Formats: C-alpha cells, sequence, structure tokens
C-alpha cells in the first residue's frame, strides 16, 4: 500500500538521499511513498503523523529531526522505547577531525548546522573532544543552515582572521560554499587549506576538488527503515534501535598543512 | 481521497525536487497529501506510474515534464479518472533559448550539448530546438551526448566530448551534470571560462558556489508546482485557481562563460 515519510524541506540533500533509499526499498515491496514536509515547528512533526494516519497509511518513517516527547520508525536517535535507525553522528565527526589531526593540522575550524538540530551538538562534541585528546585549544566554530550560502558566509568570516589550516563542514552543501570562498580568495585546496564535509551526497565526488567527507549510508538507512517498518506492519515486535557506522571517504580535498618533504 | 499523486523524476535530481517542493506545500495548504510515483530510467514507467497512483484511489495526478509529453500521459488526461494536470514550462523552450542566445552572442560557434535521456519526446524536441537555433545562426551542428541528470554522467559525457576538443561551449541539461562537466575540464587542464564555457539549467542554490560560479537558466519551479495544484483542484473541487504568477525563465549570468579564445 503506502508508507508515509515525514521529512524536512527537499533543499537538504542528505535527507533527500534518504528519500531515495526509502523509495527503492518500498517500491521493492509494493509500497508507495506519501510525502509530508515540516519546517522547524516541533508540533508539525506530530501533526504530520496525524494526517498520515488519517490517510490510512500502513507505516510512518520520520526522517526529520524531532525529539520524541500505524507503526512508526524514526531515523534519528530517540528513547529506547521508540524504534530508530540512525547514523552515529558523534563518530562521524570524530573520524573527520581525527583524520585532519593525523595529517598534522592543529587549527581545524568547525562549521556546524543549526544548533537546534538534536545531533548538531553530537557533531560539535565529536570535534571538540577529538581536539581534547590531542591537547589542543578549540579553534573557531561558526553556524550554517545546511546551505552552501552559509558555508560560503561562514568561510569568509573565518577568513577575516585566517588562523586555520582546515575546515570541517557539517554537510557537503556547506562544504561546497567553503570551497567557493577559498578559491575566490586564491587559497588552494588542499595545499593551503583542507576541507572535510558530511554526508556523501553523490555530487561531492565531483566538487572542485573532489571532497573528503563522512559518508552516511542513506541508501542502507532507508533500506533498514523500510525493513523494520514492514515487519511491524505484518505483526512483529519492534527490532532494536539500530545505529549505522559512518565511513570517512578520503578524496582530494585533504592533505598535510604544509609539504611534508619540500616544506 | 485527500491525496494527490505526482509522476516525477527522482528526488536524486534537484530540478524535479524544487518542483515537488511547490507541489507538496500547495497540496498540504489545501488539505491534500503528496503520493509519489517516481519515473527512473524509461518513459515506459509513466503508464505504470499512473496505474500505481490509480491503485491508491488518489484524487488527482500531477504529471511533471518531461513525462507529460509521453503518450500514456496524454491518454490518462483524456480519461480524466482521476483528473490529470500536466506541469511544464510553456517557440517552446524559452529557457534553453536564453542559454543558446547567451553563448552565440559571445561568439561561440562550436557548441557541445549534454542532454537528458533521449528516450523522452521532450528531450528529443529540446535537442532539435538547439539544432534549429544553431542552423538559423549559421553554426555547425552541435556535439551531442546523453546524461542521466547526475553529476557522474555530466563528468563522463564531458570526457568523451573532450576526445574531440573542437567545441568552445558546453550546455548541460541540468546543474548537477554541469558540476561534473567542470570537474572533467579542470582535470584535463582546461580553464573555465577561458578555454571552455559552461552553461547549466535549473538554478539550484549550489550553482553560485560551483567553481567557477555557474551561469544557468532559472525557472520558477516552485510556483509551477503551486499552479499545478491549484489547477488540479479546479478539476476536483471546482475551486477557482488564483491568478497565475509564474515568473518567466531567467538566465543567471555568473562566471562560467566568456568569449571563445579563438576570436
Amino acid at each position: 500500500h503506502t508508507i508515509g515519510v515525514v521529512t524536512t524541506g527537499l533543499s537538504f540533500y542528505g535527507p533527500s538521499q534518504i528519500l531515495v533509499g526509502i523509495e527503492r526499498a518500498a517500491r521493492e515491496h509494493g509500497y508507495s511513498l506519501l510525502l509530508a514536509t515540516v519546517h522547524e515547528d516541533p508540533d508539525e512533526v506530530e501533526e504530520a503523523i496525524n494526517t498520515l494516519r488519517e490517510r490510512r497509511v500502513d507505516g510512518i518513517i520520520i526522517v526529520a529531526p524531532h525529539n520524541s516527547e500505524p507503526p512508526v520508525v524514526f531515523l534519528s536517535a530517540q528513547p529506547p522505547g521508540v524504534p530508530t535507525v540512525s547514523v552515529d553522528q558523534y563518530a562521524g565527526a570524530r573520524l573527520a577531525t581525527e583524520h585532519l589531526l593525523d595529517l598534522g593540522h592543529r587549527r581545524i575550524a568547525l562549521i556546524t548546522g543549526p544548533q537546534d538540530w538534536l545531533e548538531a551538538r553530537e557533531r560539535l562534541q565529536g570535534w571538540r573532544e577529538a581536539l581534547a585528546e590531542a591537547g589542543l585549544p578549540p579553534p573557531a566554530v561558526l553556524q550554517g543552515d545546511w546551505s552552501a550560502a552559509s558555508g560560503y558566509e561562514a568561510a569568509r568570516q573565518l577568513l577575516e582572521q585566517p588562523d586555520f589550516t582546515a575546515i570541517f563542514a557539517a554537510n557537503d552543501q556547506m562544504a561546497l560554499g567553503v570551497l567557493r570562498a577559498l578559491h575566490e580568495r586564491g587559497l588552494r585546496v588542499p595545499d593551503d587549506v583542507s576541507v572535510v564535509g558530511f554526508d556523501d551526497i553523490p555530487e561531492s565526488a565531483y566538487f572542485h576538488p573532489p571532497l573528503t567527507t563522512v559518508r552516511q549510508d542513506f541508501e542502507e538507512l532507508g533500506r533498514q527503515a523500510v525493513e523494520q517498518l514492514l515487519e511491524m506492519i505484518e505483526g512483529e515486535e519492534p527490532p532494536p534501535p539500530a545505529v549505522l557506522p559512518p565511513e570517512l571517504i578520503v578524496r582530494e580535498s585533504t592533505a598535510p598543512p604544509e609539504n611534508l618533504y619540500f616544506q
């Protein structure tokens, strides 16, 4: 029949790749997708679940962030009573900051998304604590809204006091903006400044230069959400809260801060 | 009931995503929910996408271009159960014509075209539009290759075109493909716009943060979606649609085009 999917705006490409993964596994089981989008209001998520239930939906998947206060499967970390399938956002942000630390970077600036995002502090903690174990004082942290515009605006703000050799952006779109700012001011990536992103949206392998980023397996995430929801539909206990490991994809946007041999 | 079905290209592609944003907003504001019928690789899926929306007793079907020009989309509109509204931007491709006139007025004579999948009638009609426009201007036929709207196919099509590097301008049917075009050229050591001019289509928010910033055709995708909902609702409830406020297509000139280096 139909699966209802609650998501943010389609301008966020990570979540958009989750919709592609949901659709592929749902189509494989004869299920259509019923789309409902929300915008920051926490009661919009609850109201969306109502409307989908009014429309005789067999199951609901919540891609949008919502701290939880037909069967339902959330795609973020919720209480253990709520069925979840999520990606370790803390681990992802550690692998990225530790990768930059391993290459010799010490001043790694962080550009996060909105801080109301439940796991945006889980990204901040992975970055801050990685610099903790390395015994380093925290560099600049700036705010974006998952858009390339804010990534560009955050990077030119960091460029006002250029005391950084790497930028970790909380998603690929913001990272694209970061690259734009650095290429405009004539700084080379990765020779002058390394950039690391989050999500592995298909476009990030074709940025200039190909972006090193933390891959959330959106396709597997959408697959596991449909599989858990389908078992609950056909009568089964909710499978345990599942957490997917993020992978760091190293491409061309990252290098040691200076040349290791010829300085 | 209280559900609108949409035959659409996949959410992986950001042109059709922007259109779906307007559809979902306008349908929710009128009490309807968006049910998805995604066409992936072949226009033969348009018939099956219509019957899948009919199987869920949807009140009305929106068929987004280029799927509306397919024969089984005309038949469903003639059947009228459930009512069917086409979404398209109606010479015939004024947006593309702006790209053509932009490249010609710069002096470009040898154009390379990276189109969408040629299986659709609109894609072949768009290709003929370029051919007729180039012939009327006294230009040789363009070099033509087929993408699949993804940045990968944009990158791969450009590399095959570069095996015959006689062109000075490339038009990419969407901005994602143009992103792969830029990377392929920068790998081959070609400068944009100095060696090769690149133009895209759809004004995706990331366009201004490509390297170089990408000249592109902006179409009012969101309003086109709202207008499709208000027209389908005239067929369902008899509700009078508001006055049409769709802005015409607009070429967004940036930094990706320049006169040909030849002369």
